[PDB]
């Protein structure tokens, strides 16, 4: 249906391979921050002295389900209202319904250079894998290359694959938001795209990762308590 359903279905399914394992037993992720049932870990990677840091979280939301998480991640329409880092922002295509490719910049770093950042955003809902298992709702954010592609001097282009992946849990009546819980995986592969201060950068990530698993997971409360529930 667009060029990208292949390598589309490579990313998520990647994710629903890899990235669910659960890392709470695994002594080759480093737990660096915890609030509540917020973890937040890491790898310390490096490539040619550029940090790589592999980002894993996992967090648990009551009240939402994966599906209103999942649409408050994806839609950009609500982007402003939780994003705190963007500077900029273009939608440079449209695949799908579900799927279209973004331009943005971030808010500079000191001492490194700006980065822009030019990736597909799909959102997608897989089915239980054995009938004992829940529905998984996914937003993968993955870098492509694109003719439409902003010359911005200022930036470096940095390369993502980000996903946020909730499962939903829940307990002649409906449900009740107090009978729901979102479970988050969140991933996070940033490439900085050049040099960049190792220190900084694992600082920075160390500070805005957990501020932004925060804010969001609050927002998408916020929005929908006293709306009928979408599961
Ligand atoms: O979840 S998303 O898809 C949401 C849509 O935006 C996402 C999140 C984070 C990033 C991102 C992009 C650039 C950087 C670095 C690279 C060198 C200089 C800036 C970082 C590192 C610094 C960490 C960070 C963590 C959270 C928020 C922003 N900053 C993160 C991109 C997309």
């Amino acid at each position: 249906t667009h060029r990208f359903v292949q390598k589309v279905e490579e990313m998520v399914q990647n994710h629903m391979t890899y990235s669910l394992q659960d890392v709470g037993g695994d002594a080759n992720w480093q737990l660096v921050v915890e609030e509540g049932e917020m973890k937040v870990y890491r790898r310390e990677v490096e490539e040619n002295g550029i940090v790589l840091d592999p980002l894993k979280a996992t967090h648990a939301v009551k009240g939402v389900t994966g599906h209103e998480v999942c649409n408050y991640f994806w839609n950009v329409d609500v982007r402003n209202d939780w994003e705190t880092t963007i500077e900029n922002f273009h939608v440079v295509e449209t695949l799908a319904d579900n799927a279209i490719i973004i331009y943005q910049t971030h808010k500079r770093v000191w001492p490194a250079s700006q980065r822009d950042v030019l990736y597909l955003s799909v959102i997608r809902k897989i089915p239980a894998l054995t009938e004992n298992d829940p529905e998984t709702w996914i937003v993968c954010n993955f870098s492509v290359d694109h003719d439409s592609a902003p010359l911005n001097n200022r930036c470096v282009r940095a390369k993502i694959n980000v996903a946020m992946i909730c499962q939903t849990l829940v307990s002649n009546q409906e449900i009740s938001r107090d009978n729901i819980l979102c479970k988050i995986t969140y991933v996070a592969n940033v490439n900085p795209g050049g040099w960049a201060p190792a220190s900084v950068l694992r600082a920075v990530a160390k500070r805005e990762y957990p501020k932004f698993l925060k804010r969001f997971t609050s927002y998408v409360q916020e929005k929908t308590a006293g709306k009928p529930i979408l599961f």
